[PDB]
């Protein structure tokens, strides 16, 4: 049964080939082919809050899900391969960007996604973000409140739509011994209009109330 | 399903037919001058280091230009009016801050939008450290600083700049920033440099600011 | 005279060619072809502990080992070459990622591995890591305790399995005059489940007890 | 004129393709075929003088100019194209290096150079340099005084020679409101010798005298 | 006259280089076919000693020297070309790495090496290194004392050997005005053994004894 191993790999190498070098590179969404990306935020730590610049440093991971008929296949032609991991470079990925960011976002996780036979893609980049947020109040019972919104930078609402599965930011993995404890963190979808462009823009707005321990 | 398949067969076609045959339109020439429109939305003045006289801004810079070479007719492609593309896939203008003091930091996806008339728009969100003496930032008057943005390699006869208005966009300036803005103006300038015979256009960003109170 | 050197080289260039550029795959692990990676940690220095952000900086090396039938050769027909060094780019390498990390990991070693005729691969990246770690207690007899877990970020337990050779993290090479002395450092295998995914995920958890030297 | 821009381009695209793609790119100067770069500095600002490490940070741009015969063409064979801009990684560029630098040089500007028909090339990289410089006295009448030498790292005086246009640094762009006032800034050709190598090495010595701006 | 002579000299060096790389190739040292690098340090400056992390930052240049068969030519087929400069990435270079480093080494110089007709290569990368080093006592008569060993990361004592030209580090270029005076600096050949692997590994041990100025 090392022969069995060899087939499962002949097949995966074939599925991947037939997908990525047959009808090459899906060109991103268009008005005519809109795409909805599901966003979820696991907040792990509020690393730093610089009260003299009003920047705050978060480490989270952001879970992204979309679906593409172009990534669809029947397992029964690929030997019951239901899914597979691939390089995030190998496929179109959504350009989800933090709007109040103040340094380039730092990737903490491997650039790899998982594609399923229904053409559904899931991708979870863990990131360190520095964003505009005024920590005044972080040492009072009330704490301080901060927001940062995540959305497509280039695609409108007619091209990319966003939706969350839940309002509650995942705090189950929040670092126990963090300098700051979480009081609430909500992921909410929003529409904004910008002075650049006629169309609306979907973002998911992350709102975090927090304070120092003791 | 079916209709989706076509509008992507088309997009893959347009993209292909454009970027191949002239892989690289090779940039402007005196023969083929190009004007790029600049706008600045100021988001935040993060930091003002009075000990080094560096100031830190976070803004985004909106760039627009036009290229016959990116021109196409919607009816050739099933009414595709425009599309998103990688910023590496196309020629982009080399707009550089002149009094910058650290490499500019890109905060946005490197992607642009191309329209059927061959007009391109691109908006890099940037964090900039530039030369600026914040003395006065703690007085009613505040402190004034300037930093000029312009092509680094292309002259006025190759790239020209113009702004659609002189007021820097402050509608999205951070409400709880350490510094409040008093005025921010984007104005076109001509300078000459000791390096080169021809004139060089820059858009000069002028910002008066003071500490929030 | 010197001709012998020339053969050993023709033959290494041949083995490498026949392996890499006459492919037959390696697409990474799948359920049908699971892979077990051996992890070992040599802890070199606790560089910094920042009490105000609850971040700690470690310098270690991470010894990885796996096996691949696809990298297997009969040395007889390659001038009796038993192994060779290759660029880590030139092969599939496991995506072993620190979960509590707070800045991207810093590579301190050459991006090179050694492959043996049995298809066994060993790769030891030296790294600087910053992770969520609360140093409170670092200046008491007891010291402070911190954990960081290392695992595949994208491959589950059905694709990648992890195993240590020993529970003892290697302190042989730990800096003598480091700001912090180690009181124990244990590498222990674990299974977690995550909100993202149906299947379990293996990680090796590094647990470090430390305090300020005298 | 639609076509009068298609021709201009096809020519430039072909011109470039003739010089690099079709031509074997020039292997740097030799003792047998030497080369003179002409260096110039525009000093823009002394950003930081750190008297706890004796590092000073300058921001300046360095005008570089050399002539290559491999880079000559006939504007008659390319629709009268007297010159063009191209990326610095398409051509050979001199390795002019700061000798007393303490942090790898930071590029403030795009990596693009201008080539003219007679083969002359100009390159103006803008940079930030941390170099070894005791700033004691920077708060007195007479100020402090600092040197940093630029010159080829690898090529000696028989491969690369240096010229300046003038031994006055370009203070025309010095930041009027800089922490530091410039008192003098001179650039001078020099010959050194080092242990490594038997020939002499040519540098241009930048010497700044400055004080904290009253 | 000279226009032709410099077109010949170039065509030969263009040819010679394309003879050595674009044909004839060298896959690093083997036990079969070993190699000795000769290391030498010119220490230039101790920039920073951070007593809060026990990190020291040196700025030095490292002279590397090895000899390769695959790199020999006869100047009479290549018009008396005794040597040439070429990019480090066109030839094999040793992976001499700092063992006690805390931050990835920073390259202060261009990556170009010199190859002579007898196959010998010289490569002098200039570097900024942060390494593990308790600087206590640095403000006393007797100062502090620190070691950092450089040596191959992957290659054993049977693939790469090391030798130094002298046990004295070059302080003839030490920054006369640095925050730290050097009291001694010696480079010493050493053999280590590690858990990971069976054979000896050779390093050169750099040992610096230093104090703050006055
Ligand atoms: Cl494609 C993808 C992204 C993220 C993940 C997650 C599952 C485990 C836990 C976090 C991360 N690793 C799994 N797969
Ligand atoms: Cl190419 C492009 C088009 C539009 C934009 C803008 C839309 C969202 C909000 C500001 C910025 N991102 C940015 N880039
Ligand atoms: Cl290749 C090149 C040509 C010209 C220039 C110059 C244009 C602006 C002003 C001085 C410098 N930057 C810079 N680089
Ligand atoms: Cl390949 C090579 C040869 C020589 C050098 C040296 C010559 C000058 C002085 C030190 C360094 N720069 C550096 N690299
Ligand atoms: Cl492929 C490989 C082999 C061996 C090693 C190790 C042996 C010496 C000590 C640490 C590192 N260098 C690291 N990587």
């Amino acid at each position: 049964d090392d022969d069995d191993k060899l087939h499962s790999q002949a097949n995966l190498m074939r599925l991947k080939s037939d997908l990525f070098n047959r009808s090459p590179m899906y060109p991103g969404p268009t008005k005519d082919d809109p795409l909805t990306v599901t966003l979820g935020f696991t907040l792990q730590d509020i690393v730093k809050a610089d009260s003299s610049t009003n920047e705050v440093d978060l480490v989270y991971y952001e879970q992204q899900r979309w679906k593409l008929n172009s990534l669809m296949w029947d397992p029964n032609e690929y030997g019951n391969i239901t899914d597979f991991r691939t390089s995030a470079a190998d496929i179109w990925t959504p350009d989800i960007t933090a709007y109040s960011s103040t340094r380039p976002v730092q990737v903490l996780s491997p650039q790899i996604a998982v594609v399923t036979h229904d053409g559904s893609v899931m991708f979870i980049p863990a990131q360190r973000l520095s964003f505009m947020c005024d920590p005044t109040g972080v040492d009072s019972e009330e704490g301080a409140t901060c927001a940062v919104k995540f959305g497509s930078w280039v695609y409108s609402g007619f091209e990319i739509d966003l939706k969350t599965d839940t309002d509650q930011v995942d705090l189950s993995s929040y670092y126990a011994s963090s300098k700051y404890e979480i009081l609430s963190a909500t992921q909410t979808r929003q529409v904004q209009h910008y002075s650049c462009c006629p169309e609306p823009y979907i973002d998911v707005n992350l709102v975090v109330k927090f304070r120092e321990r003791r």
